[PDB]
């Protein structure tokens, strides 16, 4: 179509010179000039390869540069020299004498020698080229003429941009064009991206170089080469950093994660790195002086399922799958929410490829069906060989015939294993289709630059549309597949997340809505009454979510009062559990023991929350905290976030707060024996709570829930409840265990305690039942799969095992 | 370089066994797009090696899904 | 023993793809024959004179007390 982009560029360079130095013709000595970079320029090396020497060509040739006129306005580079014309379609006269289907970088040299008086002719000048390589000029992947240090140490955005190999980057239009402005800002024009890994910092510079191909981009950076560094090191480095400055602003590099090139202002660079990484780049002012963070947040789970869709289709393509948008919410979601490890973009992502993968195998994979048939026939098939054995033609004879005829089964293994490759075919076409639909992607877009909406034209009306109806039409036609689904959804997300962290029953099914209903069945199944607790932590956070209080708050805070053991950190564990998927979403402040340096061990807290958003705090004895924390608790209550240590706030906006105290326990008991009403002992308890606790702190609670003592029958249930551990431990053993209600009436007696509450239960149990039945089950006494009857005895519990 | 999946074919290779979990792990990243290059981390002795030849056992024997079926695996020295 | 290995490497080297038909298949239950020998042969080699041949606990707890210490307990003690 005309050149390739290497010589495109060396043009674009040499016509930028002549602006530069303010000049009105674009000479030879201009296109010399940016040619001849270094010594490793292949202008330089073909040059030296054919007898002349490329440093005093470039010596002389910038001295006329030097000895030019200097024009104005609308004169500067108004226009190309003869000469350089000339060179220019002679150039095109060679890239035919040589199959080469573009006019190359040093097919151009050879113009440019031949138009320039003083050095190598036609013949040691073609020789020198073809010494060189040997090959043709149509470059993609892994092609162009490797001798410049960019192209030995970076790889081109803009050109991976050009020939449409980026991902789609998209939902940063911020960012972008706020790193689009600072590389225009004369004071600081090297815009640093800070942000956490995983957060798509690179994704914002690729995404920049796909606007600068389409032109998206403003003026300045539209003809702009955005190069990535990738790392006698330095021996190289500055042969980049030198060769960029060359270039004239006209190539941006960029650093994934040098001072004084800056110190001239020449050297436009684009950074990302961590937080402190940038605080201790923070350090060195040549640095700070001259560079402009820009602030990657992490996505929100909304954002990162636009980005989801947006990849939605590369993805489905390579796996030849396809991802339902039910599927995409989830990775979004679960990720954000049971993902303490990586941040959002990333994360979601790999869930959807960890998926496919895992489901691709699946259907390259052979079936069930045929596996199980598969064995029923090779165990027919040993009785076969076993049953032709010892004679007796009457019993074996019979049997070894209509056994192989019973191994007709392997019909099936072929029928079956028919109707496989039959769907598999189907598959296979299907995958095809996506491939073109892809390349037609690529092929519309890459009209839609070169104006040629000859192409542009049939590829996005016609083509589009069959290949797009075509794959959808095989999709639709795998709706129902005994051997197939090509379909990638919740269960498989939920499942390699699960496969993280526990549980797809969870993960999966529960949904927010489908969990925050059974909230009050669920906290139950774990803890023993204390009802009004429940509901009013049930419906706070119930209340929480629909979005009826205020966004700037936690989920829910509560002020657990009331006797011990009998439901608070029980709750308080459960509830973490149930609403959080783990136990490990909880997070305690032994405040009883905070009462030293308590503030500064917590920005500790802000750490925990960090790295789990989604977590239950429990602030154990809140009273015996000292008026600093609760400053630290009450920012937390309002506004719903906090400052650390070193700056960064924490988001308190997805957790919920529990503190717990007994401060009202005695007069709430004393309310409960007098049994005067419940709202008599509530305004009684209020009282003396406000007696140390400032307004500020009870006003911003989303309720102030009691825990009350526990009837015999509770603590029956909690001995239940508390058994099943040991049944279910047991249960590997295959070992059983029914106790009498004599038995378990003895553990709730022994277990509670007026004071204690439950809390003995535990030690317990363990001491009257799990002590001996271990010695047993040591002993022998108490085999696998035995069922062990337990019942009261003098002085304890005694064991039995059937006959 | 050695090629393991010729002695896998050859049935050079020493039976491994129990690990098809890993295998499958590896078998399933190898299919990635984003990260498709997988490295076994493990102590020394625990058979990171087993797995990896455990997996050309299953190419030769074209218990490995599509894609990899005709694979051959070499082990750089 | 030399001869089942082997045997072994060529079972699966019909079931893997060809001639499935020919030997390979299923001389499966003929070869027992050799798992029959090399016990009631064993059995008969069992003896004195060094007719050395199984490797036991002892054998195994032995050296590994050569690298610790007491067998009497790091075997026989469960
Ligand atoms: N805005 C976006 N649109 C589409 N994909 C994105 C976007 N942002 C990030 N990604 C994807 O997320 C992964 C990492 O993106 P990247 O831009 O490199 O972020 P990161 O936080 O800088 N990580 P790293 O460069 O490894 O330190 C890649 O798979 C990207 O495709
Ligand atoms: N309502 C309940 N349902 C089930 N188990 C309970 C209940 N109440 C108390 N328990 C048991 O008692 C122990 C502690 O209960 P919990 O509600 O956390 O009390 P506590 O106030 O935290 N005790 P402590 O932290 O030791 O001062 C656990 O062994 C529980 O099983
Ligand atoms: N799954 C297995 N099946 C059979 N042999 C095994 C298995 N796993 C480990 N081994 C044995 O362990 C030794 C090393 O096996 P190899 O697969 O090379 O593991 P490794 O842990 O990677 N070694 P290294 O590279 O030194 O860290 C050999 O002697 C093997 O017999
Ligand atoms: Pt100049
Ligand atoms: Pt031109
Ligand atoms: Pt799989
Ligand atoms: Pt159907
Ligand atoms: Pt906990
Ligand atoms: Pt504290
Ligand atoms: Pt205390
Ligand atoms: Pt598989």
């Amino acid at each position: 179509e005309r050149w390739t982009q290497a010589a495109r560029e060396a043009l674009a360079q040499a016509q930028v010179l002549a602006q530069r130095m303010k000049h009105q013709a674009i000479d030879l000595p201009h296109l010399w000039a940016v040619l001849l970079k270094d010594e490793r320029s292949l202008a330089w090396r073909l040059l030296e390869k054919a007898g002349a020497d490329p440093k005093a060509l470039k010596e002389l040739q910038e001295r006329e540069l030097a000895r030019l006129p200097k024009v104005e306005g609308a004169e500067v580079g108004q226009y190309l020299t003869s000469r350089l014309s000339g060179a220019l379609n002679r150039a095109e006269g060679l890239m035919e004498e040589l199959k080469d289907r573009y006019v190359a970088v040093d097919t151009l040299v050879l113009a440019l020698a031949e138009a320039t008086p003083g050095l190598p002719g036609l013949e040691a000048l073609k020789g020198a080229l073809k010494e060189l390589r040997g090959g043709r000029t149509v470059q993609t992947e892994h092609a162009e003429s490797t001798y410049n240090a960019l192209e030995q140490y970076g790889i081109d955005l803009t050109r991976l941009a050009a020939e449409g190999k980026l991902d789609p980057v998209i939902g940063r239009d911020e960012e972008i064009r706020r790193v689009i402005q600072i590389l225009l800002r004369r004071t600081k024009n090297n815009p640093v991206l800070i942000g956490e890994p995983g957060v798509g910092k690179t994704a914002i510079v690729e995404g920049l170089a796909q606007r600068i191909v389409k032109g998206d981009v403003p003026e300045g950076l539209k003809g702009k080469r955005i190069v990535s560094l990738q790392m006698e090191f330095e021996e190289r480095l500055k042969a980049v950093i030198q060769e960029v400055v060359q270039s004239q602003g006209e190539v941006i590099l960029f650093i994934d994660e040098l001072k004084p090139a800056l110190a001239r202002g020449e050297l436009r660079l684009i950074g990302a790195t961590t937080l402190d990484e940038y605080r201790e780049i923070e350090k060195d002012p040549a640095l700070e002086r001259r560079f402009q963070p820009v602030y990657v947040d992490e996505p929100t789970v909304e954002e990162t399922i636009s980005i989801l869709r947006g990849l939605k289709e590369k993805y489905e393509v390579h796996h030849g799958v396809r991802i339902s948008d039910s599927a995409i919410i989830a990775a979004a979601t679960l990720s954000h929410r049971y993902i303490t490890e990586r941040r959002l973009p990333d994360k979601a992502i790999d869930l959807i490829d960890e998926a496919a993968a895992r489901l691709r195998m699946a259907l390259e994979s052979a079936p069930e069906e045929i596996d199980a048939l598969e064995r029923k026939k090779l165990q027919l098939e040993i009785e076969r060989e076993a049953l032709k054995k010892e004679k007796d033609p009457d019993s074996q004879e019979r049997l070894k015939a209509i056994e192989a005829e019973i191994a007709k089964l392997t019909e099936e293994i072929a029928k079956l294993r028919a109707e496989w490759e039959r769907e598999r075919e189907i598959l296979r076409k299907l995958r095809e289709a996506q491939h073109r639909l892809d390349e037609v992607r690529r092929e519309i877009e890459l009209a839609e630059r070169q104006y040629d909406l000859n192409r542009a034209a049939e590829l996005r009306y016609g083509e589009l549309p069959k290949l797009e109806a075509e794959v959808e039409a095989l999709s639709e036609k795998l709706r129902g597949a005994r051997f197939v689904r090509l379909e990638v959804t919740e269960e498989d997300i939920a499942e390699i997340v699960s496969r993280w962290t526990g549980i797809p029953v969870s993960k999966l099914l529960e949904g927010e809505r489908e969990k925050l209903l059974r909230l009050e069945e669920e906290l139950h199944k774990r803890v023993v009454g204390q009802d009004e607790a429940i509901r009013a932590v049930a419906d706070a956070i119930r209340r929480a979510r629909a979005g009826l209080k205020d966004p700037n708050r936690p989920i829910g805070s509560f002020l657990f009062l009331g006797p011990t053991g009998v439901g608070k950190t029980e709750l308080a564990k459960t509830l973490a559990a149930t609403l959080f998927d783990t136990e490990e979403a909880m997070i305690r402040i032994d405040m009883t023991e905070y009462m030293e340096k308590h503030a500064v061990s917590r920005l500790q807290l802000t750490e925990a929350v960090r790295r789990r958003p989604y977590s239950v705090i429990l602030f154990d004895e809140i009273e015996k905290a000292h008026p600093d924390v609760f400053n630290i608790l009450l920012q937390i209550l309002d506004d719903g976030r906090l400052t650390d240590s070193h700056g960064r706030t924490v988001d308190f906006r997805n957790t919920v707060i529990i503190l717990t105290s007994n401060l009202g326990s005695p007069l709430i008991l004393e309310g409960l024996q007098k049994g005067w009403p419940y709202e008599r002992i509530r305004d009684e308890v209020f009282k003396v709570l406000q007696q140390h606790f400032r307004p500020e702190f009870l006003n911003r609670l989303d309720e102030i829930v009691v825990f009350r003592p526990l009837t015999k029958e509770q603590i029956r249930q909690i001995v239940e409840i508390q058994l099943s551990y040991l049944r279910a431990r047991l249960a590997e053993k295959r070992i059983s265990l029914e106790l009498t209600e004599a038995a378990k009436d003895f553990l709730a007696e022994r277990g509670y305690d007026p004071v204690f509450g439950a809390r003995p239960l535990r030690r317990v149990i363990q001491r009257e039942l799990e002590t001996p039945l271990a010695q047993k089950i040591l002993a022998g006494e108490v085999k696998e799969g035995d069922r062990v009857q337990v019942d009261v005895g003098p002085a304890g519990l005694v064991f039995a095992v059937p006959a």
